[PDB]
């Protein structure tokens, strides 16, 4: 076997900024179902028999997984099984969406629908959020090192050190005032162990809802990301590699994934 993992035909930049080639079905996590976290929707493939990898994802300043509905749309239909979560409250702090998440990720190994379980490869999860969920992200990351990635949007944290081996990709927002890059994102990045994959890009002009609606660059990169490092799909290395896009204002890595 080549590459078990692989899906979709080979990706051009172009493709990356808009839905992909799998069909997308939804199904609602009711919040009345459920006990450690709100509700959510997964987004999964139809009209495929192959299994995807999954992947947890917390909304930001809100307990709307609506917030981050494109995004759960995209990512699923480049061929992931994606549950968006609600949160259990408006104002849950960064540990609370990583218990959320954590709590979402099991409930995609053993709880969710047949239609769903049946495209999902549990073995290869991942986590996404914005602001608050992406300092969620940072915490559960930490916490599990069987996580295959993590993508922390504008993310937002009291705490500044993560102890991870999960490959984190953290995108920052130049003109971010809530979150400001210099506090929280570049703090998160620098701070992650050395031996750590690790990417920190930087929106040119963009705020904290940057991640609220459709955007290319969060759309390419995550995508990109995610492929890596779930679906150890090296075709997505060159999106990651010798980066030079003006959408971005700064941006920093290791480089470990361009080996």
């Amino acid at each position: 076997m080549s590459n078990p993992y692989q899906r979709g035909p080979n990706p051009t930049r172009s493709a990356l900024t808009a839905d992909g080639p799998f069909s997308v079905a939804t199904y609602t996590v009711s919040r009345l179902s459920v006990s450690g976290f709100g509700g959510g929707v997964i987004y999964y493939p139809t009209g495929t028999s192959l299994t995807f990898g999954g992947i947890a994802m917390s909304p930001g300043y809100t307990a709307d997984a609506s917030s981050l509905a494109w995004l759960g749309r995209r990512l699923a239909s480049h061929g992931f099984v994606v549950l968006v979560i609600n949160t259990n409250s408006r104002f849950d702090g960064p540990d609370s969406r990583a218990s959320q998440l954590s709590a979402a990720l099991n409930y995609l190994r053993t709880s969710s629908p047949s239609a769903v379980r049946a495209r999902l490869d549990a073995n290869r999860l991942a986590v996404a959020g914005h602001s608050m969920g992406g300092g969620g992200t940072l915490r559960i990351a930490e916490q599990n090192p069987s996580l295959k990635a993590a993508v922390p949007l504008t993310p937002w944290h009291t705490d500044k050190t993560f102890n991870t081996s999960v490959p984190v990709l953290i995108v920052g927002a130049e003109a971010d005032t809530v979150a400001p890059v210099s506090q929280h994102a570049i703090p998160f990045y620098q701070n992650l162990p050395s031996t750590t994959p690790k990417v920190y890009v930087e929106l040119c002009n963009a705020s904290h809802i940057a991640p609220n609606s459709n955007n290319a660059a969060i759309s390419v990169y995550t995508i990109s990301w995610m492929k890596l490092w779930v679906d150890n799909d090296t075709r997505y290395r060159q999106f990651l590699c010798n980066v030079n896009d003006p959408a971005l204002c700064d941006f920093r890595t290791n480089n470990r994934h361009c080996q």
